[PDB]
This record gives structure tokens, C-alpha cells and sequence, in this order.
């Protein structure tokens, strides 16, 4: 039995180390400051020298067109070198041509004040695939003025932070040279490209380096409620794009190869309560899934070759980096419940098997008082979100004020701004929860502990 | 006994979707942003393209002119389109005509130091409702100049941060172009209508959305302390005033009526400790406090169908907004009870019915301790108070000192304020209050449910 | 003994709101924002419009001079009215004549490097009495180059952040308008008056309002390292000089008299463990010690009748200010500890009784552990104290460590400049205290109490 | 038995005092200003008027630049007195040259994607030793366009941020008046001195200061990834190289040798489980590892007084500053392990000696557990080092996370980040995370706490 579970075990550690390295090796390590360069490139600059606004800042169109002709146009171009050629930073390849592509609502008129009208008039309803405006505004004259199917225009539905966006759109390809765009933006401002009906704007691009090899895949997305202002938000996804340059990388390619035979090894012990069967389960489910998006999904580089024969093209790469962040998402995961299986090995010492089992009789105990717990903490939740969330940025949705209440208890918290938005419930709000909760609830939770910890401790020592 | 609570279980449950609809149908999702565009136009925006205080930062009359002659005028007023009319961000109409008001006092010449007199000269007193000046100081041309009564003029005490201020006292009533009241505001300035005896100003204007279907309603206040300086505060309020438009709006109706049978139902029942019924009883009370606030108060809507027949006059919304505040104060703290009588249900399993008479037998040994703790922790507040509070804001006042105490236990502190405040307090203030409060009184708590939960579990074993 | 010890309860109670009165009654309401306006006039304005750095930021002699010559005479001056008078903010007399004064340092060539010498030249030595300078610097026509003694210059040792300072030194008094006092600083910068051998220089002035009555006190304290740069600190003070104006200010003067009979009466019983006793021994002695402060030392009120004689010369209220700081800080901690008082009256109900005998077996166990506890904490104190404080500021002096450590415990921190600052013990130390401290000794405190708690509910429970 | 180890006992404590002048005797008091001013001075002052960047913020070669031509000679340079010489904040000596040294990369052409080529061209590889390019590039008139060998150039590796750094390098030395150099930076600007390949850069001086006698060792270093921009980090550090001046020196020299007796005293009863003799090793082994560095290291002062000699040279500090640094860093610990040897001889009370043996009793448990706790603790750290860290500054590197982790425990927190990085995981990791560790597993130590004491309040009270 032992060494049968020995035999388990060291299977078990073959497989993290193999593991760990894909984890390390499929991770570079000072990839952080290239998205953080070209963050701050892009973010955090002024949108003009005399203005003090940043991309995250962007209250208006207004402050939009700014930035497009602003920031971004430096942003993007740097001299150098062919010249149709510039290097970010110098040392970044932008990588074909930049898009921005727009999405525009239906007019809503029909929305009927009771009775208003002519002293309005007529209106633009919150984005929804419905209210998609299809009618070809403006001069007509190109792709900006023409919409075009999320299936004829390559692309994917994009969720958003107040809603979620499809592909489709109003879009237009930019130029390889910072004059030509300009001319083109211009004449996009010149007409009126952005009108109410314009709910939200996309601005898609791809960066390569040559020095490490990567590529950055930039969506900066921007987002215009009915409510008019702006909503900026911004993605910078680096990808891994050729896997094969020098002889780690050949190397970790083995691995990959090495590590799919473990899976398919525990594929077959796996077929035949308990916990950690429900465990090994799990990971065994996760790696295939990981393994899946790896192969039919991201290996297939079909878009780079393409873009490769045509480099005057926009590269679409918003897929490819779509679905690495669902890998990273899933390969994490899977590296963090592998740690845990560790735990099933730990029994050997007197000790861990003691705390072993009290641990699972804490267990049923603590998932009763949870759900205890949980109920009076969304009640709060939801009283917030009702009181706040007009108000309070952090209570905006629902959702964040359960984050929201979370902080509290760590002792995160901006206290002022509640007191400013209801100077009654407020202080009676956060008064009573951080009470309850935080004096007397929380210590509910460790109480039990205690109780089942001496109680195990207690009948065996008996023994 | 068991289907006859069963009975009353679905009748809780159907309660409950009724009321979690009502919730979520009277609150619109994106309602917050709404606010908050419409906050920054205002309150963040620099007073003029020189200066760079925003109306959070007014420290001065000089510093207000500057507010009303600036950014104010230029977030009211857009271009476009009648051109009478004008688009807040474009998508929201200036609801009638902005009105400022303010409050001067009687002169106060009566304090008499002695002796100074011809060295000082007179004075003028805290604003009180005695002191409240009635004299028509200035050129005495307008509103502005003359006195009007509150109920003269229509509207409301309303409650400030240092003082509750009447409906009562000076006013003008703007124009509909930007110009104009430019004028107006340049007359206000060029005579003076901002002098020592001004303690508070109002600017009060509402606003239209067509888009989502909403009203937004500005309170605009500032305050004049005896001693000198201003002291801003802002108020914004979204209305729904015309709930009839969608099918949906129309199912919220019917709900409301839906939703008046089941406490009419509720009443009865309530007719004859105990806890729960103790519980009952409040549900039922805010219920219908929420409902006589819904019909006679909120329901009336006169005010909009008399501004619109004359839309060149002043829309006093003040008070529908302050209801439905009340409203919403309400509505929420129902809906959180609601939640709450969901426990009386959950005693079905033994651990949750184990759980549910330890926390009974929790209660009268903590409320014992917890007049204990209060009693100290009062103590600092007072103490604090004392100490500081002519220099902290936090400690400011005695109630937000009470408030800064948590903060603190939670760990939400600004130290070095008050290092500064004094040196030597400071510290030992913060040193013993951090040690007893947290280290020792804390745990106190604590100690005391293990005792009871560890006996609750222990003779209930026994059985 | 019941009745009789309710005889003393009522006494007890009866002194109670006496107290509370004076407490409210010496203290007004709205104080606070007195102070904040003054401070932001001169703390948080910007030196001149041109430059970006306020009072709190000075970090030259040419930082200084700009704040002298800058905001400080526009934030001492206002037009208005005799016009030989200024009112601040409109509201607030500018009372007396502001006064500045220097401390000079003894030319420290003494300080031998070997072998430097003429690459130096001299020095000058860090403040002390001794090696304070009485020369007569400069072009010696005047109080700002002779110096003065703090016997003839009347005036008292400050207490500033890095010395103590003498009231003597080099000093010169303002005038009554703008112009003057900048003719006069400009004199004492065209000259110089601030040399190598300036080590801290004073502003004094104070500021009556006759709206509410009170005076401010300001000094305004810079400090000049033998490191060069600047130091700024500032104290703003409110007093209330003339005690008698209202009915109500009259009303306190009675009961402050009768408020004094309590503290003789309680006298008498003081005369014959225990601590109730030795608590009620400390509550008399402060109560004395507030009196006699009150009365030969704050009741003086000698200078104002002076300075109202001559309001041209410079008021000096130093001490004014400085005793009733110390009449506060005392006058507090007797309310503290008179709330405490209110628990010897607490134990008629059995819950109470139970927890008073309780928190007293607490005590023993506790103060054993606590002795143990601080001897690391004070460790890691002294440890982070050599390890930053030449560094970090929230570690510059051994003082402010121990402060650093309980934000830490409590969650507040800047980890940043920590790692910054040491890369390699920093994280260790913060990695390590939180572990040893927050983890495991914290949670020895609160295991001590459920022992002693959960062992006198045992005992008890058995009778 | 008694007397025997109060024998022991005044040893320590005699040792104690030594140990506690020496830490209070070798730290003057109000270095950290001296610092600080420093720093302000470089560190947090404008690049240029124009600019609002400091060299905290410095982003690319352009920043740079303008940082050398900018405040940096403005902070170096001042009037004043030779006039070769310039006394910073006039209180300071420039002590000798500056100088200035860069890092450069062989071209890293071979870097092959496939296809790519011409379109690229070449590249540059991440800073290596094997990667160090000692090519002669550009004009080659001079040490800066010269390769020169950390031998033959007197220095030391330097550790960075993101790479170790060789003390070889392109280097050039300053003038002693801000123009000359002026004229070398803008040559060395004219030329291009910082290409594609310059991985970091160094700027390196000294400063004394008269007034206190101490020396300023100033590191100021940038480095280039790959990824282009730019990382600054600075290093202050104080020196006092002359250690004989007053009295109060020398009487720390008898100090040392009286210091020194005692340890080897130790030495002689160190030699031949237990815990204290653990600890009474250490602290003997680091107090020789802090003499050592004392002697042949720090104690050489060979470079001052060949400095001393010539004046106009680079006076290379960088061993002495990183020596006393690590001399600080276990003269530090040394004293805390010393205060803890105290607990030895505190068991002469009853509690005392209770409470001591149990913590012993404490550990096994506790230590069992601990490592059940970090493995999970790891894992999030694993997890969020895969989710983040390529997004959150916090989560940057490995490291960084674990300590990130703590900062949560504790409630310090930037939750919007990690929310704006991954929208899904980011709230789960948070939720999780604060779920289990806090709430639960928290409670688990303290759990363990209340049994191991409780047990052995109740066994011995048996006897
Ligand atoms: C607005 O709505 C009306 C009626 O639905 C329609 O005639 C008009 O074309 C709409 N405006 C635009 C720009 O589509
Ligand atoms: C569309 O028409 C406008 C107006 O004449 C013109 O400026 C623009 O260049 C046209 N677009 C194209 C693609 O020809
Ligand atoms: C989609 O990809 C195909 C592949 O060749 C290309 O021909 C087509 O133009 C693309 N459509 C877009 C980018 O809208
Ligand atoms: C100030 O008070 C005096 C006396 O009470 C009065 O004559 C004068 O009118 C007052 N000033 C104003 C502006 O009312
Ligand atoms: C009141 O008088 C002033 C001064 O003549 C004048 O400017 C103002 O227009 C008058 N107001 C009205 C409403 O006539
Ligand atoms: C109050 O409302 C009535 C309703 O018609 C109106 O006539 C009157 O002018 C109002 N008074 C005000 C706004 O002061
Ligand atoms: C500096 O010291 C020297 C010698 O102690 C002395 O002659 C000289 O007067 C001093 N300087 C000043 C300004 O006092
Ligand atoms: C002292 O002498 C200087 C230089 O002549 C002169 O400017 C200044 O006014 C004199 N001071 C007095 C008080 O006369
Ligand atoms: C101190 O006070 C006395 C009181 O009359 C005064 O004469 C003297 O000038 C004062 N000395 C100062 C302010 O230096
Ligand atoms: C770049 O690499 C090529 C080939 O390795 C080489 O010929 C060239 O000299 C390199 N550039 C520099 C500046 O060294
Ligand atoms: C190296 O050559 C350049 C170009 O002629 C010249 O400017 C520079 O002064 C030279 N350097 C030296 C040290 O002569
Ligand atoms: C290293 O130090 C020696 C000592 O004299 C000196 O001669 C030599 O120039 C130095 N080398 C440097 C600073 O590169």
C-alpha cells in the first residue's frame, strides 16, 4: 500500500516539475514592462501638449477627437525609418495598420415623452444587436459610412463593460504613416463620424519586437452612453506567436509532447466519494480543455501567415489574443489546483494527519453557518447597491458592491464618499455592517473552529 | 403544522420575487454613470481654462463669482439647437430655467467685545432662523433685492452640513440663454449680492434625458461660515416622473398593485415575544410608509404638468426629489429585512436549527458586553473630539468622530494629520485606543461566543 | 449600603452633566472650519502664481523668501478698510502687528576634518543653547541683526520637531500694511538675513473675529538643518479671551464656580486597594491642576489689556496659547476618565457583575504576556529603526517606528518605500513581523482571554 | 544555581548597554533629512521648468537627456565659491567628479523569426554578461565610446532591478564646473552615447558635508529593457568615513575594543539542545561576521586619502557605501536577536514561566500547520503571478506577489487594477482568496493557540 501509493506519488511530482517548467518556460519574465511601456505611451500621456486629459480621462467627443489626433498619432509613429516603417518606443515594429471601427444605433424616436415631441426631439436608445443601426449615414463613401457583418467583417462579439459588442460595424483601415491618418481622421472629423447615435468606438492594432520576440495586440475601446460622456477601457495582450527560435523553446516543445502523455496516463486512472477523486477529476478535465484551446485553437497561427504575404492589411488578431486569455485563465487554474493535490501526500506525519481530518470535520460545520453568513452579507449588498450605486463608483453594480463589502472587512475602504452620497444611511450602513459583520459574524466563523479543533484534538488524545 | 408553515413559506416566497422585481424594475442599470457625467461636468471641471480649482474647491466669494460666470455657465449651456435650447454632452435637455437663491442675516452689530467697537466695526451672527435678514438691502429692483417668504416661494427647508436653511430668502430666476444670464449674474456681481451677511447660496436646476427616460434634478449649495470661507456641497438627483411608457413600465403597474394586496394580506395576519414577530411588525410598518409615500407624495406629479404648460419658469422639483429619497431610504431598508425574515425558514436542517438557538443564546451575554465596549469606546470619542477637532477633519464633528474610530479598528487611518494635530495626544490617543480597543476588547467579543457556542454545541451533544 | 452608595451614584451623575456642559459649553460648535480657512489661506496657497509650491512645501531659503515676499503678505492683507486695517477673509481682524524672529548659530569652524581645511571653509554646528550666536550679524541697525534675550524679549522656549528653541534671538516686527512689510522684507533679503548659520525662524501673529468671538494664534515655524533645506511647521491656535459676553457665557461662570464645589466635596472623601480608588485619586488630582491652570495662569489675560492699550505693537499671546493646549489636553483626559468612573456603578445586573470579575482576572495574565509581547515589538521597532529611518520617513525617528509598527498590525502602510528603501531586509522585516506579530502573537492575547473568560463563566456557572 | 546564571545575567545586561551605545553612538540623529533633502533635490525636482517630469518618472532617452542637461546639473551646481567649487543647498561640498557610465549589448541580429528579416532589422538581446558588447563604437575618442574592464575600471557588480550589472562598462568623468560638463553631455548627447543598445546606465558621485561630518555616496541608475523605456532607481547613501572628531568618537573607539572583549568572552563559553544555545550561536557568529566587515573592510579608508591627494578625480565609493550597508544590515539584526536572547532570563515569574512554556508547546503544532497554510498560501501567489504580473505593477514579479499577499491579509489592497487586468479571475482570485485565507484559515492558527494553551493552563493547574 505504501509504496503503491509511492508509486502514485513520485508519478504525482514527475508531473508538477513538467508542468512547473511550461509554466516558467511558456512565461517570459520581463514581459510586465513591455505592456507597462506601452501602457503609459498610450494611456498615460497628455492627449495634447496643452491639454491636461489622458485616454483613461476622456469625458467627451471632444476629448476623443483630441486623443485620436493627439496622443495616439504620436503614440503610434516614431522617426527613423523606411520612413514608411516606425518603431515604438524605436524598438517596437507597429505591425501593419491600425483600424478603428465604430457602432451606431437605430434612431429611437419612437421613445414618447407623454407629451414632449417637438421640444425634444426624437431620441437614441441604449446599444442592443436590435437597435444596430445598419443605414449607411453620411457621404457613403467608404467602409466608415458602409455597414458591414460581423461575419463579412472578420471579428468577433467583444464584451464590454456596459454591454457587450458585435464585430460588426462602421470601420475604416488607417495608413502606414502618421500624415496619411491624420488626413483620414480629419476627414472623419470634418464629416461628422461620431454622432449620438454612436455608442460605442473601437481602436484595434498590433505591435511586434524583435528584440525579445513577442507581439502586443492593442483594443482601445471606448464607449458612449445614452447617457452621453465617455467610457474608456483598454486592452494590451502580448502573444507568443512563433513558438520555435532558439533550442529552449525547441526544448519546451518536447515537453509539451512529454507533458500530453501524462494527461492521457491519468486519463485512464481515472476510470473506474470522494473529495479528492471530485479533485483529480477537475484537473484531469481543465488540462484536456487547456489542451484543446492549445492545439485546434492558438497553434493555428493561420492569421499571421496571411499577414505575413500582405503587411499593408490590418492583422485581425483579436481572436488569438482572445483565446490565450482563455488559456493563461485555464493553465493558471489548472497550476493552482495542482499544488493543492499535493496536500493528499502530506498524511505521513502524525501531525498533518491530525490536522488532516479535523480540517474535514470543519467542514460541515462551516458550510452550514456560510450560507448563515452569506445572506445577511448580501442583504447588505443589496441594501447598498439600492442606497449607493447612483452615487458611489463603487457601488456601481451589484456586483462590485459585494467587492466592495470585502474591502470593508480588510479595511479597505473610501468612507467620505459614502457619507457625501446619503449622510443618513451611509454612516447607518457602514456603522451596523462593519458591527455585525466584522465583530461579531467573523468571529461566529472562528468559534466553530475552535470548537471542532478541540473536539478532535480532545477524543484523540483519548486514543 | 409542517404544511401549514409550508403554507406560509410560498407566501413569503412569492413575497419575495414581487418585491426583488419592484427593485429591480424601479432601478434602472446605468442610471449611475447618468450622475456621474453629469457630476464632473459640474463639480470637477476647473472654474476657468486659468484657474485650477474646481466647485469642490471654492475657498471664496471671489473664487464663486468666478464658478457662476464660469464653468457653470458653460456646463448649462451648449451649441447646437432652437438655439433657445441647449444639450447637456449633447443628450440632455436644460429643463426650464436655473434659479439662485441665498440667505443673508440680520446685522449683528449687537456682539459687543469690550472694548473694541469703532475698531472693528459690527458684525454678523451665525445664520438662524431668528437672525434671518428680511430687509431689502440693494438696489432693490428684483427678487434678488426683496425678500420672499417660503411659502411665498414655493419650497422647502432643506438640510445643510453646518445648518438647516429655509425655503425663504433672496432668488433670481435665470434666462435660457447662456448670454443673458451672464448679464444677469454680471449685474448680481457688479452690485454686490454676495456681502458679510450672506451665510448660504442655492443653485437649483433640473434636467432632462430623452434617451433612457429620466429626470436629474441639481442642487447646487454653498455655505458662508461666520468665519469666512465657503463650504460646497452638491446634490444630484434622478427622477422617474412619467413611469407609464413601456409595456414593461406598465407591468411594474400592475406588480404595484399586485404587490399593495399581499401586505393588505399581512396586515390581517399581523392581528392578534416574539422575535419574528417583532420582525413582522417592522416590514409591515415600512411597507406601508413606503406606499403612503409612493401615492400621496411621490404620485402627484403636479409640478411637472404645471412646468409643462409654461416651460420658461422655474421647476421646483425640490421637494419630489426629497421623497423620493425618503423613498428609496425606505425601499431599501424593506427590502433588506425582507431577506432577513428568510432565516425564520431555514431551521429545517439540525445544523442551521443548531446554529439558530446559539446565536439566541449569544445575544444576552454580547448585549451585556456591548454596553461595556460603547461605553469606552464613546470615551475616546469624546475625548477625541476634544482633543482634536479644532484641527481634523476627520474628527470634525463629535458623530464622524465616532466614525473614525471604526475606520480606524478596520485600519482605514490618516496618521500623520493627526501627528500633526497634536504631538504629544496624538500618539498616546492612537497608541492606547489601537492597544485596548483592538488587542484586548476585541478579543472580548470573541471569548464570549466560543463560551456560549462551545456550551450550546456541548450540552446539546449530551442529547 | 445600596442607598448609600446610590447616594454617591447621584453626586457622581449630578457631576456628571456639569462637566458635560463645560465641555460643551467652552467649546463651540463650528471652531473647526475657523481654523481650516486660515490654514488653507496660508498653508495650501501657492508661493506665487508662477510657482507650483506651497508653505507645507518650502524646500530653500529661496523657497522661504518667495513664501515672506509671496502669499504670506496677500494672505495677511485685504482691501477694504481704515485702510490702515485688513480684514482676512473679510471676516477677521489682523490684530497687532505680525512678528518674525531667526535663531543664529555660533560660527562652528571648530569641527576638524583631517586634513581639509581651506577646501571647506568652517561650518556651523547643529542648533543648541550654547552654540546659539548673540553677535551682532549684518549691518546691526536694528532688533533683526542685534540679538535680543528671551528675559528681555518676552517669550518662551518652543518645543519645534527636531529641537527645542529659545523665545531670545534675532527678530523684527511689521508694520500695519502690505507695503511696509514688504519694504522691510525685502530689506532683510537685500541684505542677508538668513545666512549659513540660520537655523530656525519664527512668524508670529495673531487674528481676532468678531463674528463668532475667538482669536487665532499663528506661528508659523521653519527650520533649518545643518543638512540645508527647509523644514516648515505651523500651529494655528483658537483662544477665547473675553469669556463674559452672552447670557449663556455667564451661565457657565456660575457653573464653573459651582463645578469647583464638586472637586473640594470630592476632596474630603479622597481622605482616609484599590483601583476605583487609585482612579479616583487621578480624576482629582487632574480636575486640581485644570483649575489652578485656569485660573493664575489662562484668567491672566494681562496682555490683551496691555495690547488693547497699544494695538500697534506685537501681542504677545504665546503662553496664552500654550496653556490652554495644556487646559485642553488635561481638560480631556478628565472627561475620559470620568465616563471610566461610570463602570463602578455598573455591576447591579448579574451579566455585568459576571464580566467586572471577569476583565479583572484578565488583567493578570494579560500584563504578564503583555510584558513579553512589547519586548519584540519594541525588537522589531529598534531593529526598523536602524535598518530605515535613514530612509523612510514613517521610520525617521525611533518614536514614529513604534506609530509605524501598530499601522502595520492595523493594515495601514506604505510598502513601497519600505522595499524601496532596503531591498532585502525591508521585505524580510515586513514579511517576517507581519507573520510572528499578526499571526501567531496577536492570537496569543485573545487565547489568554477565552481561558480566563470561558474558566470564570465555569466557575461561577457551578454555584 | 541562582547566582550562578545572575552571573550570566549581568554579562548579558553589561553586554546589552555596550551594544545600545554603539547602535545610538554610530547613528547620528537627523541623518534622514540629510537624505531627504538630497533626494528632493534630484529625485522629486522638474526635469526642466517646461517639464513636469521628475526623474522618477523618467520614460525614455529623451527624458533622459533633459534629465542630464536638466535639473541634475542645476541640482549639482551652485553660486557661490572657488568658483570651481559649489556647496549644494550651499551646505554641501560636490566631493571630486562625477561621473557617468553605460552598459552596451552586442548587435543581437542573430535573433531569426521566420519570416521577417529585412523587415526588422536585427535587434538587440536582454542585458547579459555573454551578451556585453565591448566594441568600440561611435568616434572612439574617449573612455565613453571606449570598452574598459571592471578590473581595469575600479568597481564592483552592481544588483538592479531587473539584471545584475558589471562594474565594466563606457564611462566618462565630469568637470568640476556645471558648463564643462554641460559641454561633454551635450557632446555626449550630439554624438549618440545611448543607442538601441544601451541596457543601463549609471551616474555616480559623492558629496561631504561639513556642518555634521558625514559623506553622501549618491547611485543613480537607469536601465533600458528590451522592451525599450526606462526604469530609474537611486541610492543615497550616508558615510561617516572620518570616525575620530570629538570626544564622543574616541570614547566610541574604547567602546569597540571594550566591545570586542566581550564577544570573544562568549566565544570562550560557546564552546563544548538547545534553543537558546541556537540562538546564542548566531548572535556570536554575526557579531564576528560584523567585526570583520568592520575591520579589513570598511576600516581601510584607502580611497579617501588617495582621494585626498588628488581632488580632481572620481573618488570610487561604491564597496565602501555597499560595505556599510551590509555592515547596517547585520549590526541591525545583531541587535534584535540580542534583545530577544532577554526572554531567557525572564522566567523567574510564575506567569512568566508558564506563559514560556507554553509558546513551546505551541510550536510543533503550529509549525505542522504552517506549512499546510503556505502551500495554499503559494499557490494563489503561483496563480496570481500567472493571471497578473504581466498586467499589475504589484504582481510584477514572483516575489513581489507573496508580499502582495500579505499587504491583503493585512487590508492593504489596490482592488480596481486587478479588476481592470482580468475582469473574471481578478474578482474570484480576490474573493477566494480573502474567503479561505482570511476568514477560515486565519481562524486556524488561533484555533490551534486557544487548545495548546488552554491545555496547559488546565494540566498545570492540576498541580
Ligand atoms: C429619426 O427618426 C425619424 C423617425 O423615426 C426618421 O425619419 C429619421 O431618419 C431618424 N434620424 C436618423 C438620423 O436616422
Ligand atoms: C466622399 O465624399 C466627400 C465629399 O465630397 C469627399 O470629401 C470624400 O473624399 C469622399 N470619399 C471618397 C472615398 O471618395
Ligand atoms: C477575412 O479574411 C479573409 C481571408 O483571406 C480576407 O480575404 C477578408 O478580406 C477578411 N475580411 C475582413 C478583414 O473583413
Ligand atoms: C448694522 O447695524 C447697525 C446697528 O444695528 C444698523 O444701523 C445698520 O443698518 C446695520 N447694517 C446693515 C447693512 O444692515
Ligand atoms: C435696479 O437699479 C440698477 C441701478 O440703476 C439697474 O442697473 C437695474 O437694472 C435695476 N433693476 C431693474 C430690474 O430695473
Ligand atoms: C408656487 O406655485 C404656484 C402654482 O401655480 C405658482 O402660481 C407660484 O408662482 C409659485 N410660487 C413660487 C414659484 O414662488
Ligand atoms: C568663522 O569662524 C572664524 C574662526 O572661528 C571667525 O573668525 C569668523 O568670525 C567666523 N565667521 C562668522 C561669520 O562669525
Ligand atoms: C542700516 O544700514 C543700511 C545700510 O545703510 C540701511 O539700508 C538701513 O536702513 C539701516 N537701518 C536703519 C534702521 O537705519
Ligand atoms: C514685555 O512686556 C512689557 C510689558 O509692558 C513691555 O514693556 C516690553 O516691551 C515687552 N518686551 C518685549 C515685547 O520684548
Ligand atoms: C549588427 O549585426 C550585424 C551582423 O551581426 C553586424 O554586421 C553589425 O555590425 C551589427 N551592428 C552593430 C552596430 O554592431
Ligand atoms: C572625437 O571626434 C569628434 C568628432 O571630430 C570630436 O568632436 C571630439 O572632440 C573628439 N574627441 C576627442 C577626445 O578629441
Ligand atoms: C584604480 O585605483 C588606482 C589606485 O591608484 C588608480 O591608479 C587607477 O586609476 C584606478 N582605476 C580606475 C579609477 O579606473
Amino acid at each position: 500500500y505504501l509504496k503503491s501509493v509511492l508509486r502514485e506519488l513520485v508519478t504525482y511530482l514527475l508531473f508538477l516539475i513538467v508542468l512547473c517548467i511550461l509554466t516558467y518556460g511558456m512565461m517570459s519574465s520581463n514581459v510586465y514592462y513591455y505592456t507597462r511601456m506601452m501602457s503609459q505611451l498610450f494611456l498615460d500621456t497628455p492627449v495634447s501638449k496643452t491639454e491636461k486629459t489622458n485616454f483613461k480621462t476622456l469625458s467627451s467627443m471632444e476629448d476623443f477627437w483630441k486623443f485620436t489626433e493627439g496622443s495616439l498619432l504620436d503614440g503610434l509613429y516614431w522617426k527613423m525609418e523606411a520612413d514608411n516603417r516606425s518603431f515604438i518606443f524605436y524598438e517596437n515594429l507597429l505591425l501593419g495598420v491600425p483600424r478603428i471601427r465604430q457602432l451606431r444605433v437605430r434612431n429611437g424616436s419612437s421613445s414618447i415623452p407623454q407629451d414632449l415631441r417637438d421640444e425634444i426631439k426624437e431620441c437614441y436608445d441604449v446599444y442592443s444587436v436590435s437597435s444596430e443601426d445598419r443605414a449607411p449615414f453620411g457621404p457613403r463613401n467608404g467602409t466608415a459610412w458602409i455597414y458591414t457583418s460581423e461575419k463579412d467583417l472578420n471579428g468577433s462579439s467583444h464584451w464590454g463593460i456596459i454591454a457587450t459588442y458585435s464585430g460588426a460595424g462602421y470601420y475604416l483601415d488607417l495608413s502606414r504613416t502618421r500624415e496619411e491618418t491624420a488626413a483620414q481622421v480629419a476627414s472623419l472629423k470634418k464629416n461628422v463620424w461620431l454622432d449620438r447615435g454612436t455608442r460605442a468606438t473601437f481602436i484595434d492594432f498590433s505591435v511586434y519586437n524583435a528584440n525579445i520576440n513577442l507581439f502586443c495586440v492593442v483594443r482601445l475601446l471606448v464607449e458612449f452612453p445614452a447617457t452621453g460622456g465617455v467610457i474608456p477601457s483598454w486592452q494590451f495582450q502580448p502573444l507568443k506567436l512563433i513558438r520555435y527560435v532558439t533550442t529552449f523553446d525547441f526544448f519546451l516543445a518536447a515537453c509539451e509532447i512529454i507533458f500530453c502523455f501524462f494527461i492521457f496516463y491519468y486519463v485512464v486512472e481515472e476510470i473506474l466519494r470522494s473529495f479528492w477523486n471530485c479533485l483529480d477529476v477537475v484537473i484531469v478535465v481543465l488540462s484536456v480543455v487547456a489542451i484543446g484551446i492549445n492545439i485546434y485553437r492558438t497553434s493555428n497561427v493561420e492569421v499571421l501567415l496571411q499577414f505575413l504575404e500582405d503587411q499593408n492589411t490590418f492583422p485581425n488578431f483579436e481572436h488569438l489574443a482572445y483565446w490565450q486569455i482563455q488559456f493563461n485563465n485555464i493553465a493558471a487554474v489548472t497550476v493552482f489546483f495542482v499544488w493543492i493535490k499535493l496536500f493528499k501526500f502530506i498524511n505521513f506525519n502524525r501531525t498533518m494527519s491530525q490536522l488532516s481530518t479535523t480540517m474535514s470535520r470543519c467542514a460541515k460545520d462551516l458550510f452550514g453557518f456560510a450560507i448563515m453568513f452569506f445572506i445577511i452579507f448580501l442583504a447588505y449588498a443589496q441594501l447598498a447597491y439600492l442606497v449607493f450605486g447612483t452615487q458611489v463608483d463603487d457601488f456601481s453594480t451589484f456586483q462590485e458592491c459585494i467587492f466592495t463589502q470585502f474591502r470593508i472587512i480588510l479595511g479597505d475602504i473610501n468612507f467620505a464618499e459614502i457619507e457625501e452620497a446619503n449622510r443618513v444611511l451611509g454612516p447607518i450602513y457602514f456603522t451596523t455592517f462593519v458591527f455585525f459583520m466584522f465583530f461579531i459574524l467573523l468571529n461566529m466563523f472562528l468559534a466553530i473552529i475552535n470548537d471542532t479543533y478541540s473536539e478532535v484534538k480532545s477524543d484523540l488524545a483519548q486514543q
